């Protein structure tokens, strides 16, 4: 129990990119509520995801 509505930190929003963009033809919202919340946070992260894990 944490993220499950709006936010979630930085560390785990990292695997949220891998699942959400590595699947060519599933929905992006539907994959971010599938195992963390809605295309809220998960949306804005999914185009700037490079720019979040550039520094790595």
């Amino acid at each position: 129990m944490g993220p499950k509505r709006r936010q979630l930190t930085f560390r785990e929003k990292s695997r949220i990119i891998q699942e959400v963009e590595e699947n060519p033809d599933l929905r992006k919202g539907e994959i971010a509520r599938r195992f963390n919340i809605p295309p809220s946070t998960l949306s804005t992260i999914l185009k700037n995801k490079r720019a979040i894990l550039a520094s790595e």
